[PDB]
């Protein structure tokens, strides 16, 4: 009942922009963090970017930081990860994530427990 759908990615040149959607359902995502992280073949994994639920504060890896924006819409129970200035580097398969409520406002990737399906994004 609690499900992570993901939209929005594709193949764009280097400088454009996409917007990844993270669409919720089963808990009400103003409660809860939500976070994205990327991974690709040659490289290891990454978290990306998360947001918190106490303060609504977010916090971002060193690579993608002033380009990256997350954020969430608590009337369409949706997530974003707004990407500018994307860089052939940002090639990889993003993935929402949820946290568990223990694990709301801890910092890390330890505690998530749910995540989306997966969106290429490709920058050529």
């Amino acid at each position: 009942e609690v499900q992570l759908v993901e939209s929005g990615g594709g193949l764009v040149q280097p400088g454009r922009s996409l917007r990844l959607s993270c669409a919720a359902s089963g808990f009400d995502i103003a409660y809860y963090s939500i976070g994205w992280v990327r991974r690709a073949p040659g490289k290891g994994e990454e978290l990306v970017a998360r947001i918190y639920p106490s303060s609504s504060s977010t916090s971002y890896a060193d690579s993608v930081k002033g380009r990256f924006t997350i954020s969430a819409d608590t009337s369409k129970n949706t997530a974003y990860l707004q990407m500018n200035s994307l860089r052939a580097e940002d090639t990889a398969v993003y993935y929402c994530a949820r946290w568990h409520y223990d694990y709301a406002d801890w910092p890390g990737g330890y505690g998530m427990d749910y995540w989306g399906q997966g969106t290429l994004v490709t920058v050529s």
